[PDB]
């Protein structure tokens, strides 16, 4: 692999290794808000975060991902448009350059200067190898970030930062609540789609927050002093890592909301 987000190896060319990148239920895509639809044969969502254990939070050269223990349901997403339990993974961020773009959806053509991703698998497949090949064996909590007032939630991950600057590099983040990152409102849009990287596998159902969580420029920008490369290498900061939106082709987007 050696797919990134540079003008040489960015998601103009993500196709000529990854077909799917041209396929049917790619994501991310804009939401237009005229156009979804409220359904209501959507459960009510369940959150249950409650008993989440955090390990560590690594740079894959790509972003930064928090990883969750998952041997067991400790942290699980339900309801919704979802059929059964899927647990929590991990999670991790896409960010701009620049405070207007970041966010890999959109809503009504608007970027966000970031998006956090709760990644889930459906524990009916029994491992997230096993959901990867499966069209519904992810499910994706996206969440808008906007630069407003601080995240006192998103704080932890912030000073960690400095400890996991290049690709590579890891460190210990147990104890760490996820909960302290969900805005107030649960109303969502939701569509089938797939990762907004390669592999670009068409698994996953997704569930994006209409209410964005406000953070402050302090802790966008240090996003932005992470790396893409290993240590000893040429620095390359870790910035602009999104997808644009992709066409919508045969979908239909719910809301959850009148
Ligand atoms: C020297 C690497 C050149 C290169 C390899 C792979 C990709 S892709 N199709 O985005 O995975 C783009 C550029
Ligand atoms: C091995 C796949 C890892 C992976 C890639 C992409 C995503 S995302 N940006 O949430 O669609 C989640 C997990
Ligand atoms: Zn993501």
């Amino acid at each position: 692999h050696h797919w990134g987000y540079g003008k040489h190896n960015g998601p103009e060319h993500w196709h000529k290794d990854f077909p799917i990148a041209k396929g049917e239920r790619q994501s991310p895509v804009d939401i237009d808000t005229h156009t979804a639809k409220y359904d209501p044969s959507l459960k009510p969502l369940s959150v249950s975060y409650d008993q989440a254990t955090s390990l560590r939070i690594l740079n894959n050269g790509h972003a930064f991902n928090v990883e969750f223990d998952d041997s067991q349901d400790k942290a699980v997403l339900k309801g919704g448009p979802l059929d059964g339990t899927y647990r929590l993974i991990q999670f991790h961020f896409h960010w701009g350059s620049l405070d207007g773009q970041g966010s890999e959806h959109t809503v009504d053509k608007k970027k966000y200067a970031a998006e956090l991703h709760l990644v889930h698998w459906n524990t009916k497949y029994g491992d997230f190898g096993k959901a990867v090949q499966q069209p519904d064996g992810l499910a994706v909590l996206g969440i808008f970030l906007k630069v407003g007032s601080a995240k006192p939630g998103l704080q932890k991950v912030v000073d960690v930062l400095d400890s996991i600057k290049t690709k590579g590099k890891s460190a210990d983040f147990t104890n760490f609540d996820p909960r302290g990152l969900l805005p107030e409102s649960l109303d969502y849009w939701t569509y089938p789609g797939s990762l907004t990287t390669p592999p670009l596998l068409e698994c996953v159902t997704w569930i994006v927050l209409k209410e964005p969580i406000s953070v402050s420029s302090e802790q966008v920008l240090k996003f932005r002093k992470l790396n893409f490369n290993g240590e000893g290498e040429p620095e390359e900061l870790m910035v602009d890592n999104w997808r644009p939106a992709q066409p919508l082709k045969n979908r239909q987007i719910k809301a959850s909301f009148k």
